[PDB]
C-alpha cells in the first residue's frame, strides 16, 4: 500500500526514468525515427516494470497495456524534452528536428504540428517534472480499456497514480477551484496525446525498421 | 450567468439533438453513413446553442466542429447504448449488436471499442448531467490549435469543467472520490477520441460522403 503513496511513488517513477537514447547513425529521417523507437521500446518495457505493482498484474494485461501505449508514451517523452524549445522536437541527443524538416516525408508535417501544438499547451500550463512523471504513468495504465471491463488490480493502480497527481497539484498551494481546473486541464491533454499517437500509428503502418513486430518480439522475450 | 453551473446544465439539456430516423426504403455502412449526415446537421444546431460558442471566431467554430464531429456522434451512440450491453442503439430504427459487425471488415474492431467504452460509462454510472457536460467538453477540446478568441475558448472550456465539477460535488461523495471521479471521467475522453480516430480511418478507407457533406454545412453558415 505504502510504496504507492503519493510521495514514494513520484520518487520511484523518477528513478525509473529511461536513459538518454543515442541513435548512432553511421527513408533516412524515417529510418532514424524508426531505429530510435525500436531502441526506446526496450527501455520503455524496463520503465513499466519499475512502476509499483505493474509487474503484479497478469502478463496478459501487461502485454495489452504495453502494446497499446508505446506510441503515446514515446510521444509523451518527445513532448516533455521538447517542452522548452518551440518549433523543435528533441527526439534524441543527436536528432533534433524543426517543423520544416517535416516536409521531406509526406504526412509527417501534420503529425509534427500536432506534437508541437500539444507541447506548446504543456509549456503554457507550466507542466511540472513530477506532474509529468504521473501523467506518463497514467498514459500507460489508461492505454487499454479491455483489461478494465487483475482488473481489480489495474483500477487500484490507476487510482494510485491519480491520487499522486492530485497530491502533486495540491502542494502547488493554489486554490481548490484551480486544483480542479488544473487536474481537468492536464487530463484533457491526454486526448490530444492519444490523438497524435493514432496519427503516428496510422502513418507508420502506411509505410513502405519494423518497430511493431520488433515490439512483439520484446513482448515475447518476457 | 448563462454559464453558471446549474443554468448551463439546463441549457445544455434543452439543446439536445432530436431523435434521428434514417428511414431505409455497403448497406449497413450505407445506413450508418446516411445517419451521420443527418445527425451532423443537428450537431451544428446543438453546438450553436452552447452558451458563447457562437461568439468564438467563426474560424474556431469551424475548426472545432470539423474535428469533433465523429467523437460527438460516438459519445451520443455510447450514451444511448449505455443500458444495453452487446448492442449499439444508433438510431430508433437501427440497433446493431456486436456480431452484425463482422459483415463489414474493420468494423467489428471499432464496435468492440465502442462497446467497451460504453461498458465503462455504465460501470461509472454516468449521470445525465455529467453526460451533458462531457459532450460539451468533447466539442470544446477537440482541437488544440484554436487554443495555442483563444481567450474566449479557454474561458468556455473552464466553464463547462466547473459545471462538471459542480455536478460531481452535489453527488455528496467525499473530496477524494470527487477528484477520482473527475479523473475517471476525463480519462474516458482518451478512449472516445481513440474510437473516433479508428472510425475516421475506416471511413476514409472506404470505397454517402459525410465529410464533404459536413464541409458543405459548414458553409451554409
Ligand atoms: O521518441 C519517438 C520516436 C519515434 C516516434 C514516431 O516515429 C515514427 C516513425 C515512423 C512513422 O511512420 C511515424 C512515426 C511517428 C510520427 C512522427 C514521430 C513518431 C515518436 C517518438
Ligand atoms: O451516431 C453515429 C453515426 C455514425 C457513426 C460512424 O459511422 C461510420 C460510418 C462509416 C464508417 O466507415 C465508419 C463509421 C464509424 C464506425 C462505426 C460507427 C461510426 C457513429 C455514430
Amino acid at each position: 500500500l505504502d510504496a504507492l503513496s503519493p510521495e514514494q511513488l513520484v520518487l520511484t517513477l523518477l528513478e525509473a526514468e529511461p536513459p538518454h537514447v543515442l541513435i548512432s547513425r553511421p527513408a533516412s529521417m524515417m529510418m532514424s525515427l524508426t531505429k530510435l523507437a525500436d531502441k526506446e521500446l526496450v527501455h520503455m518495457i524496463s520503465w513499466a516494470k519499475k512502476i509499483p505493482g505493474f509487474v503484479e498484474l497478469s502478463l496478459f494485461d501487461q502485454v495489452r497495456l504495453l502494446e497499446s501505449c508505446w506510441m503515446e508514451v514515446l510521444m509523451m517523452g518527445l513532448m516533455w524534452r521538447s517542452i522548452d524549445h518551440p518549433g523543435k522536437l528533441i527526439f534524441a541527443p543527436d536528432l533534433v528536428l524543426d517543423r520544416d524538416e517535416g516536409k521531406c516525408v509526406e504526412g509527417i508535417l501534420e503529425i509534427f504540428d500536432m506534437l508541437l501544438a500539444t507541447t506548446s499547451r504543456f509549456r503554457e500550463l507550466k507542466l511540472q517534472h513530477k506532474e509529468y512523471l504521473c501523467v506518463k504513468a497514467m498514459i500507460l495504465l489508461n492505454s487499454s480499456m479491455y483489461p478494465l471491463v487483475s482488473s481489480r488490480k489495474l483500477a487500484h493502480l490507476l487510482n494510485a497514480v491519480t491520487d499522486a497527481l492530485v497530491w502533486v497539484i495540491a502542494k502547488s498551494g493554489i486554490s481548490s477551484q484551480q486544483q480542479s481546473m488544473r487536474l481537468a486541464n492536464l487530463l484533457m491533454l491526454l486526448s490530444h496525446v492519444r490523438h497524435a499517437s493514432n496519427k503516428g500509428m496510422e502513418h507508420l503502418l502506411n509505410m513502405k525498421v519494423p518497430v511493431y513486430d520488433l515490439l512483439l518480439e520484446m513482448l515475447n522475450a518476457h
